């Protein structure tokens, strides 16, 4: 519910998508 | 191509998360 | 940056993932 | 199976978004 908590959770999701783009191709 | 099209959608979601993190900062 | 804006954007992302689960299989 | 494993990860992200929306509400 706090801005910093959301910033970190959103970053984790963003990074997981970044990794899945690579995994999808490998 | 299914893999290619899926990759594009993952990257679009990744981009929206990056933009939302920018919006959280301000 | 507002709670309601974020709630709607997060829902849109959630629903896109819901749709991609189906598209991945079809 | 790659498609199956990818599906699971999409559903996990979908679940986290649902939980974050619940956190935004409160």
């Amino acid at each position: 519910g706090n801005a910093d908590e959301x910033y970190k959770e959103l970053e984790d999701x963003q990074e997981r998508l970044r990794k899945x783009r690579k995994k999808l191709r490998s």
